[PDB]
């Protein structure tokens, strides 16, 4: 019985929720209010961040560490490729996502106040530029690795969900990336892993994916 | 035939050289120089950095990515725990070392000039503080994870080799850490992986 400490609107936590729902596991999600962070969070994770996975005497944090652990323990569906060559390639993509995309997500989530407005706009522009570079991939490819859903889709989906929430506008040539986003958002495990608060981030001009 | 593009004094490249000699399979080291960096380098790695590994049509960069792939291609000796819980813990420890130690190694290796002197000192202080926290475990641990040599030792060894080279002066509590460092340096694969240029640093 794994317990996941999950921020209600935390994109990193959403990665871990999505993995758990995709795998249909026995788990308990403990909702954490990041506006009022309990002290146990910093006891379990010296960096004081969610998500955190607790299973017996095991405590993991960092969403990609947690998800790699879960994928090895419960490989159905297999989210990291089983072939070693393709797995290394995928791990390198995940690493580049963290450096080129999710450091800016962290900026948008963590830096606060009028002093952060400049860094937020830099973060929005960097994300826009990099996402636009990814877009041509999704003309030929259903998901990041082709036909099969993978950890790459898991890792990036919470950012694609939040483009409107973050005030990030893409030019029209990024249309394939948004068709890909909707392919992820239509997945039944994605629909179920969304928190009620995350559902409210969906822009007012677009309907919700349903079963 | 694995090919490793290697910086002859690059600590991240030394990580990969160490892993390759630990595994003992066939491979070729290609030295890369700045001003002799082949134009092909940007196609392999758009960040323009070594180390880079090539095997058939596979191209990898980032030392931990390269080494993790070598560890899985050639299982023995295993550089990560076989137990999934222990391995997850070790992957988390490695990730934390990148943020707590090797971001500062990168500052020392890459930032250049008088503008960088301030950040170089900040990098030296941060490394000193973290290594001081770490040192007491080697009163009781042969290697980072205990009795078994692992990727954690691989990852940290080029930094430990370079403490004098980087001008990093450790606190009085570092003696167990330095005895641990000599335990890595006396490994036959570490001796093989040292370049003539690295040997001069100590």
């Amino acid at each position: 019985m794994m317990v996941l400490y999950s921020g209600t609107t935390c994109p990193f936590s959403q990665r871990c929720r999505l993995v758990l729902f995709e795998k249909g596991m026995d788990f308990e999600i403990r909702d954490v209010d990041l506006f009022n962070k309990p002290e146990d969070i910093a006891v379990m994770n010296p960096y004081g961040q969610v998500p955190i996975l607790v299973e017996r005497d095991l405590i993991l944090y960092e969403s990609n560490i947690i998800n790699e652990y879960i994928d090895e323990r419960f490989p159905h569906p297999q989210l990291m490729p089983a072939d070693p060559v393709q797995r290394a390639r995928a791990r390198l993509f995940l690493l580049n996502f963290e450096k080129e995309l999710f450091v800016h997500v962290s900026t948008l989530e963590n830096e606060k106040g009028k002093a952060a407005e400049k860094s937020h706009e830099k973060a929005r522009l960097a994300i826009r530029d990099r996402l636009t570079q990814l877009a041509p991939i999704f003309l030929k490819n259903k998901y990041m690795l082709g036909e099969e859903f993978s950890m790459l889709d898991v890792a990036i989906a919470p950012l694609l969900w939040r483009l409107d929430h973050y005030g990030i506008e893409l030019s029209k040539n990024a249309a394939p990336l948004m068709k890909y986003a909707e392919r992820i958002f239509s997945r039944p495990a994605y629909i179920e892993a969304l928190t009620p608060s995350e559902k409210v981030m969906r822009r007012g001009h677009h309907h919700h994916h349903h079963h």
